[PDB]
């Protein structure tokens, strides 16, 4: 895939704190279709390091339980692009944010041989922000998404979105 | 939705023949999320009757097989609205068509619209028609969808969308 738009001027220190996964999309239906699908992950928090790296706290269904997971994303020459250090190295792209209300990012699933891509719309509060959803859909027009999900407030406040 | 002009003058005789489910959306994620989800149905063909009813031939994953099913949709006072008793739905609404390339329709249970609404973009040929998808998304902006799926040509030509 060709991501055609990452964020200019990204100050990663300002995305610290709590977030909620309002909506997600992926290039393959099977990446997101079930609760236990591989890229079905709910971001809880972003913790920038002083070295300019990014810690990502998320929840994920596994073996019928809601599991917390910590991902360390290492900075690169491009400021909106990070590398996840893991058995298969995976990229995380910050597309856009206003720091105070929404953040749009994508992550690839390199354990898939075939090129795969998931993107999320994160908001600061557990409400459906229509303007953030509009910016998400605008950013998605350039991308080959075949599944899109959106969640309601009860799900945002729940564990693993229930 | 407003009953529109192409909806006032819907001539069902002109929708006869083969169709492909290019994209689908629903109000509840669980209506569409798995292959065996209840409203995960692929329209194959539309057969208008001389009495002005509408036969809908579709495929559906069930008991580990791709099963053919026949739904009889009975006409009503409103020409774009039909009555069914299948998939725990009771109404089918034709939202828009140009007869020759696309048709947009929804199904619901009028007892439980929020929990039962699914809509589809059907095309005449197994290709991704961007203009048809634009009209589908335009019609969906007014609706409380939380899942949207789009299929590729190989899936369109496949059994139960591969």
């Amino acid at each position: 895939i060709i991501v055609t738009q990452t964020m200019k001027g990204l100050d990663i220190q300002k995305v610290a704190g709590t977030w909620y996964s309002l909506a997600m999309a992926a290039s393959d239906i099977s990446l997101l279709d079930a609760q236990s699908a591989p890229l079905r992950v709910y971001v809880e928090e972003l913790k920038p390091t002083p070295e300019g790296n990014l810690e990502i706290l998320l929840q994920k269904w596994e073996n019928g339980e809601c599991a917390q997971k910590k991902i360390i994303a290492e900075k690169t020459k491009i400021p909106a692009v990070f590398k996840i250090d893991a058995l298969n190295e995976n990229k995380v792209l910050v597309l856009d944010t206003d720091y105070k209300k929404y953040l749009l990012f994508c992550m690839e699933n390199s354990a898939e041989p075939e090129q795969s891509l998931a993107c999320q719309c994160l908001v600061r509060t557990p409400e459906v922000d229509k303007e953030a959803l509009e910016k998400f859909d605008k950013a998605l027009k350039a991308l080959p998404m075949h599944i899109r999900l959106a969640f309601n407030p009860t799900q945002l406040e729940g564990q693993c979105h229930v």
